[PDB]
């Protein structure tokens, strides 16, 4: 297993834009196109992404594109975040994946505000930081992917993806 086939299995792969969780507009591998709730703003996005007029439909391999660009980004942000690189440095290659998911779902910012749960999980205190993670929005609204990813780091293997 690995971090592609990890997300791939939270995000799922629809090649037609649709609403994710949080009712915005996505297409591909979880690919955010707009969190305006107009479609013709996320047609245009979606355009502007793929480079030529697609009509609100993609490809396989045009979705598992955005999909290799979405994950270095994600990489690289974490890399550049000054709170997430030195967590993020300490961890196993496994952990790292569920780092990675946790970024590619909720963005920087959005993983920035588990202050309390990087500090245990810089300290490597699995089982604490795993009850902490649970007590977040994240968890109350995406229970299941939750409940994978912080298997996840409690663990340190892919038993949660078997
Ligand atoms: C870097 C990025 C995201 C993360 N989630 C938990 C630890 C961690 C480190
Ligand atoms: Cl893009
Ligand atoms: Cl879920």
């Amino acid at each position: 297993m690995n971090i592609f086939e990890m997300l791939r299995i939270d995000e799922g792969l629809r090649l037609k834009i649709y609403k994710d969780t949080e009712g915005y507009y996505t297409i591909g591998i979880g690919h955010l196109l707009t969190k305006s709730p107009s479609l013709n703003a996320a047609k245009s996005e979606l355009d502007k992404a793929i480079g030529r007029n697609t009509n609100g439909v993609i490809t396989k391999d045009e979705a598992e594109k955005l999909f290799n660009q979405d994950v270095d980004a994600a990489v690289r942000g974490i890399l550049r975040n000054a709170k997430l690189k030195p967590v993020y440095d300490s961890l196993d290659a496994v952990r790292r994946a569920a780092a990675i998911n946790m970024v590619f779902q909720m963005g920087e910012t959005g993983v920035a505000g588990f202050t309390n749960s990087l500090r245990m999980l810089q300290q490597k205190r699995w089982d604490e930081a795993a009850v902490n993670l649970a007590k977040s929005r994240w968890y109350n609204q995406t229970p299941n992917r939750a409940k994978r990813v912080i298997t996840t780091f409690r663990t340190g293997t892919w038993d949660a993806y078997k």
